[PDB]
């Protein structure tokens, strides 16, 4: 199909190891933005056949979306918080490198990142 397997949300093999940065990431900022307005778009994987993208996953070699953090969170995939962080800043980054600027998907990801950088800058 258009559509990948969707991405892997466990890391048997790591350690499960809680730390205040990576309760911050799930409690406070992927809280935050998954009860948003604006959040839906965002909640699982494009999908590109439904959506009639045949270009999506040709542009977006490593997608992302908050349905897969928030797994990957509530899994203890992630060993820290930048690798959490990361893949939100995937997640947009594909937002805006495929959608035109200005798109009303673009004015959303803006919005949802403008809070989760102002999230950020409060991580302990
Ligand atoms: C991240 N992202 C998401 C999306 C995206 C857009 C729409 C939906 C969606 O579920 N629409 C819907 C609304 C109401 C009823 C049924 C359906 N299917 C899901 C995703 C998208 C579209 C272009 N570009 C992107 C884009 O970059």
């Amino acid at each position: 199909s258009m559509n990948p397997p969707p991405p892997e949300t466990s890391n048997p093999n790591k350690p499960k190891r809680q730390t205040n940065q990576l309760q911050y990431l799930l409690r406070v900022v992927l809280k935050t933005l998954w009860k948003h307005q604006f959040a839906w778009p965002f909640q699982q994987p494009v999908d590109a056949v439904k959506l009639n993208l045949p270009d999506y996953y040709k542009i977006i070699k490593t997608p992302m979306d908050m349905g897969t953090i928030k797994k990957r969170l509530e899994n203890n995939y992630y060993w820290n918080a930048q690798e959490c962080i990361q893949d939100f800043n995937t997640m947009f980054t594909n937002c805006y490198i495929y959608n035109k600027p200005g798109d009303d998907i673009v004015l959303m990801a803006e919005a949802l990142e403008k809070l989760f950088l102002q999230k950020i800058n409060e991580l302990p």
